[PDB]
């Protein structure tokens, strides 16, 4: 449950911050920005205070990086906030640039702190520009997130079961895995009613990005004060959660193996997520493959269980397929005037449906 | 425990061209015998010995068959009859189908006497490339070190539990357990000098561990005929991809793997060239609280000097490696007509010299 508070010594920052939609507007955002000082990192006292002073010094970058977001940007980021950012950053074992775990991990709050997590009981604490969405966008994902992690607490139970043979037990926690995974789309539903196709696409969108492999900073950001040269770090997305890449290793299909690009991002966007995050994929890599017990046991209950949890991936990965399409390729078409490149940095037609494909060739017939 | 020797009667076909490389690539005859294979399952390697040997069986003669006499007639496509079984046996043990570290290093070798030890004069390995290519005392010198080196491993279970009972007696022995391996270590790899030529290792037989990722003469990859249409990326060997060299770093915070950089995707990107069970001990080892911090805590003067006698045997083994690849490396290169890449892959004087660097900045100044 995030912090909505830092502070008062960081007061500075909060205001520049939860007042971003209109310094942007008024063009003086990058200049209260330029006229702000170092102020150290040494006057935050629990965790909760240091992910939400991460969050804080992760949109304002990416408001003075992209500015209007329409073309004119800085490859430069001043000390005053390049400093204070990286240190924090090194800290918390994070790249300097907003993920993931900030803008939907770390960004929300309940109305009435005694009722449930649901969107209209729900807010975000920071947002970007008027009318961008970002409240339906980042609570919306944060809800498919909740509402997936679910299935994590049946996970101990799916090994437990296998190590002590009991089959009737692990078939029960896939079917509850899959059942899951079956309410989490469900909840993605929920997008269309809270965020607008163009709206994303045209507003949004860009403050997300970052600066690996993008041509309008193909060099990188350059956080002044503590790195001479500039450094390439990749913009937000999904990809950067524990939570939907845990089930691919969960299952045993191997996103990560192969060498290709895909499996290269996958890898990659494990050292953009908390340790804690990481960690936690690596302690499921280091279990029994659930795919090579389920083959090995000639038990078509158990084969059925282990397909509904694939089968529900793939379902996911479609109606995101169609998100993909209403959200970014139908609104691209349709403004003025060679690869469509998602926030994270990359091919995302060949990405995703690469993603989708090595998920179905798991399914057992 | 002992590297298996021999496979089954089934796979006699495999065993004969590896065990022959030397004479068939001299004889310009290497790749019409592979090419002439016949397809065979994998279905009958049935302990994981008998895939390892496999593995490696497999690998030597792919690194053959691509590089061929190893001064530029390369081969692009990988015959099927060799590709299909080595990608579906790589699969099964999750390695790319290219020669790494684990297959050539750790699983090269045999004891000449049984009840004698692990040293040098009574072991063997089990496969060259080439006449006078110094094979034998390259796999089994780094062998050796890598040993030496794994020695502290069974010390890293005392070192967190140390920590966790507040045991500082317990851990300080432990640290300084630690270090003295690692000396042992750096004394081992001194034998590199009294087998490896560096004329031999240089021209002969560095460029049987060279791979197709970032290669000039392979710029898209290699075919893997018949398991997948398109050509595939991967780099070469290396001890990189050796999770005991890869673990002292993790162990003691130095955050090699930290900042985005090269040299941090480099390291990161090997520890899909071991085996899984290297793999999971490396992230678990990340998985532990760190004793870097547990020590700077602490105001523990006896404490941080039994951690940075890691850190400084860490840093000497690095200054020394620098210098054998000024010896097998940089000289040789110089001493016959953009920047020199390693066998992996890297920028490899950039990338060493960062390492380097970054244990250097770990020392406690405190
Ligand atoms: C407007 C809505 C969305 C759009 C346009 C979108 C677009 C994308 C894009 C372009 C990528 C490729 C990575 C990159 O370069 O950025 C990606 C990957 C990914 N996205 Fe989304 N996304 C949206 C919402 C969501 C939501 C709500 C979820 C929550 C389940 C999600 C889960 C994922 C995952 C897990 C990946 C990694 C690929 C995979 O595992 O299939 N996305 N997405
Ligand atoms: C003739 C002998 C050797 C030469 C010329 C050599 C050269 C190199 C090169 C060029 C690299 C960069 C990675 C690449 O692209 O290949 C590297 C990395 C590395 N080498 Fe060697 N190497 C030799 C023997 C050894 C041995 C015996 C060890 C045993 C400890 C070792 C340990 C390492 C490690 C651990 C790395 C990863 C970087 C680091 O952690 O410091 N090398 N080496
Ligand atoms: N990757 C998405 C943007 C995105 C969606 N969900 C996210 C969550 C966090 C950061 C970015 C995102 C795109 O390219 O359009
Ligand atoms: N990387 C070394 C070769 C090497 C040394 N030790 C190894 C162990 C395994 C594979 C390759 C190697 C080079 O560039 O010359
Ligand atoms: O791209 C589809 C999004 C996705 C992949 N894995 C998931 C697991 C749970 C919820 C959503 C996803
Ligand atoms: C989705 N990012
Ligand atoms: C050393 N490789």
């Amino acid at each position: 449950n995030p912090q909505e508070n830092l502070p008062d010594f960081y007061n500075d920052w909060m205001f520049i911050a939860k007042h971003l939609p209109d310094l942007i507007e008024s063009g003086q955002l990058r200049e209260r920005v330029e006229k702000l000082n170092m102020l150290s990192i040494d006057h935050l006292t629990d965790h909760k205070s240091q992910r939400l002073a991460r969050l804080v010094l992760g949109c304002i970058t990416m408001a003075y990086v992209w500015g209007k977001g329409h073309g004119d940007v800085r490859k430069v980021l001043p000390r005053n906030i390049a400093v204070p950012y990286c240190q924090l950053s090194k800290k918390l074992e994070l790249p300097p640039i907003l993920v993931y775990a900030d803008c939907v991990l770390a960004n929300w709050k309940k109305k009435d702190p005694n009722k449930p997590l649901t969107y209209e009981n729900m807010d975000v604490l920071f947002s970007f520009r008027d009318g961008d969405c970002s409240k339906g966008f980042f609570l919306v994902s944060l809800l498919v997130e909740i509402a997936a992690a679910s299935a994590i607490k049946v996970i101990p139970t799916v090994f437990k079961a296998m190590q002590m043979q009991e089959r009737d037990t692990l078939l029960k926690a896939l079917l509850e895995i899959a059942s899951c995974l079956e309410k989490a789309l469900q909840v993605f539903h929920q997008i269309h009613d809270h965020v607008n196709p163009k709206a994303f696409f045209s507003v949004l969108r860009i403050y997300l990005s970052g600066w690996k492999g993008n041509p309008q900073l193909s060099d990188g950001l350059v956080y002044e004060g503590f790195w001479e040269d500039p450094k390439e770090f990749a913009g937000g997305s999904a990809g950067q959660s524990s939570v939907f890449q845990c089930f691919d290793v969960l299952l045993g299909i191997q996103q990560t193996a192969g060498g290709g690009h895909a499996a290269q991002f996958l890898q990659d966007m494990r050292r953009y997520m908390p340790p804690a995050h990481r960690n936690f994929l690596c302690s499921l890599e280091s279990n029994p493959s659930v795919r090579e017990f389920v083959l090995s046991k000639g038990d078509a209950g158990l084969r059925e269980a282990y397909d509904a949890c694939v089968k529900a991936l793939v379902s996911l990965r479609s109606y995101h397929l169609q998100i993909v399409t209403k959200y970014i390729l139908i609104p691209a078409s349709q403004q003025p005037k060679l690869e469509a490149k998602g926030t994270g940095g990359t091919d995302l037609m060949n990405f995703l449906k690469t993603v989708r494909s090595t998920t179905e060739k798991s399914l057992l017939k």
